[PDB]
C-alpha cells in the first residue's frame, strides 16, 4: 504494497535519524533541504501541502524552528511530536536570546539516544502495524550511536584539557563541547537577524590572543566570512566548515547524522 506510512520532519538531521528507525516500512521526508538555514526558514505553500500529506510530523522544539508553530496552524488532523522531549536544555549564554534553550541538542550523541527513543515511541504509537520493525531498528541504531563514543574521544585525545577551545561562528556546539570537555567561543550565540556580531568579533579576537587558540571554524548553513576575518586578524588557521544544522546532499561528505558527528569531530581534531 500500500501507500506507506509517511513522516515529515522539519529539517534533515531528524529526517536521517527517523529514516534509520523506519527502515523500509515508512517514508521520511524533510521540509528544509540540505544546506538551507533552518532557524528562520520561511515556509512556502508547497511546504504546507507536504506536511498536510504526512501521517506524522516530527520537529525539534526548544524553539529551534522559529517558523514551525505558525506553520503548523495551517495543518489539520496530523499529529506532531517534539523529538527533544526529556532532554535537559543548555541555556543560551549571551545576546538577545540569552536564557532561551540552546536548541542544538543532537550534537551530543548521548542526547541522540533520547531523540531515537522519542521517534521510536511516536512511530510505534501512530503506526502500530510495524511496531516490531520500529523497535528492532531503533535498538540497532542506538547501538551504532553508542559505538561512536570511544573513537570520537580517542580522536580528540591529543589536545590537552586547557587547550580544548572550540571557536565557531554560531554557538551551536555547546552540547558537543560539554560532552568532550571543550570551552566554547562563538561569533554569535544562535542564528538570527541580530546586532552585536562586529563587537563579538572583536571579543573573539581578544580571547584567541590570551589563550593562543590555534584554529577557528564556520558552519555549513551560514557565511564563512566572519570566521575567515577572525583568522586573518589573529594568527589562527581557518579550520571550518563544520556541520550542525544540516546534512549534505546524499552524495556529499555528510549524508547521515553519524557522518555529521564524525566529520565535525574529525575537522576539529585536524585543526589542532
Ligand atoms: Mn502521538
Ligand atoms: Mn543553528
Amino acid at each position: 504494497t500500500a501507500k506507506k506510512f509517511k513522516v515529515v520532519t522539519t529539517f534533515t538531521i531528524i529526517q536521517d535519524i527517523a529514516q534509520n528507525i523506519a527502515g523500509d516500512v515508512a517514508v521520511v521526508e524533510s521540509i528544509t533541504k540540505p544546506g538551507a538555514e533552518i532557524h528562520d526558514y520561511q515556509p512556502t505553500p508547497r511546504d504546507i501541502v507536504k506536511a498536510q500529506s504526512a501521517d506524522l510530523i516530527l520537529w525539534n522544539g526548544m524553539n529551534l524552528e522559529r517558523w514551525f508553530e505558525k506553520f503548523f496552524e495551517s495543518i489539520k488532523d496530523v499529529p506532531s511530536a517534539v523529538v527533544t522531549a526529556g532532554i535537559t536544555p543548555l541555556p543560551i549564554r549571551e545576546g538577545p536570546y540569552s536564557g532561551i534553550a540552546n536548541p542544538h541538542a543532537w550534537m551530543s550523541p548521548s542526547n541522540a539516544l533520547i531523540y531515537i527513543e522519542n521517534i521510536r515511541k511516536a512511530l510505534v504509537e501512530h503506526d502500530p502495524a510495524h511496531a516490531e520493525t520500529y523497535n528492532r531498528n531503533a535498538q540497532a541504531y542506538a547501538e551504532k550511536i553508542k559505538a561512536l563514543d570511544a573513537p570520537l574521544r580517542e580522536r580528540l585525545s591529543r589536545i590537552p584539557a586547557e587547550q580544548r577551545w572550540l571557536v565557531t561562528s554560531e554557538g551551536a556546539f555547546s552540547y558537543l563541547a560539554k560532552d568532550y570537555g571543550f570551552k566554547e567561543v562563538y561569533l554569535w550565540p544562535i542564528n538570527a537577524e541580530q546586532q552585536g556580531i562586529p563587537q563579538q568579533v572583536r571579543h573573539v579576537i581578544d580571547i584567541i590572543r590570551e589563550n593562543k587558540i590555534p584554529v577557528v571554524f564556520s558552519e555549513s548553513t551560514i557565511s564563512d566570512k566572519p570566521a575567515k576575518q577572525v583568522s586573518k586578524e589573529t594568527g589562527a588557521q581557518y579550520g571550518g566548515v563544520l556541520y550542525v544544522d544540516s546534512l549534505s546532499g546524499e552524495k556529499g561528505p555528510v549524508p547521515t547524522y553519524i557522518s555529521l558527528i564524525n566529520m565535525t569531530v574529525d575537522t576539529i581534531a585536524k585543526g589542532f
